[PDB]
């Protein structure tokens, strides 16, 4: 399992690799099918209705690429993975205009599987609206 | 110094309470001078950068009231504040439309006098334009 924080940020670029993908026949490789998820005002529980969310998103957003990196990860004694790193979204009708935000993700691993059952994900979504006006 | 978790939770409440009361003259109470601040988009290095930055920022928002709560802060072994919790704005002209988004501070302290050296706040500010109707 995932013992030590360079594992974690492994993971985590793993985890976002696959949300990246919008493979969604994918998503339950890492995430809990009783998935908690908080994304400012976005709030889910269960996989499905996480992926429902993001497809919403999707149809809203057409050609909307996505890509993540990070940079600084902590894991904590009480099993937290803190990841902070950076947000960049385009359109596929206009790849030159990429919008990038700081971010964070927190997560919480299950005991078990070690798939994601808590991920609250800290960004502003505000700078995307130079790409379009239909954002979560 | 910082050595639990409540001790850190109390210190980030003490701090949110100067930043939320925007007397910028007391900002050097909890702040380093030579604090490294990101929010968003936003990025100062230096305590007067990061008054001048909060200052323009609130000067187009007359009115503006803010606060801050908090429900889970951990201390890690590398002395890392992440605090998760809420943050909240109005107008003082309608003090009863606010808007509320969670929010996390990552801290970093100052090993000399405990002011916080590094301060990065993630939110979305995206909601907060609901304030302006």
């Amino acid at each position: 399992e995932i013992q030590t924080p360079d594992q974690a940020e492994a993971f985590v670029a793993k985890v976002f690799d696959v949300l990246d993908s919008y493979d969604y026949t994918r998503f339950g490789e890492v995430l809990s099918t009783d998935l908690k998820y908080e994304g400012g005002l976005q709030k889910t529980s269960g996989l499905d209705n996480f992926i429902n969310d993001i497809k919403a998103s999707t149809q809203r957003m057409p050609g909307l690429q996505t890509s993540h990196s990070r940079y600084r990860t902590e894991l904590t004694a009480e099993g937290t993975i803190y990841s902070e790193g950076h947000s960049n979204a385009s359109l596929e009708s206009n790849p030159g205009k990429v919008v990038t935000v700081p971010m964070i993700g927190v997560f919480k691993l299950d005991s078990e599987d070690g798939k994601i059952k808590e991920m609250r994900i800290y960004k502003d979504r505000l700078p995307f609206l130079a790409l379009h006006q239909a954002l979560p």
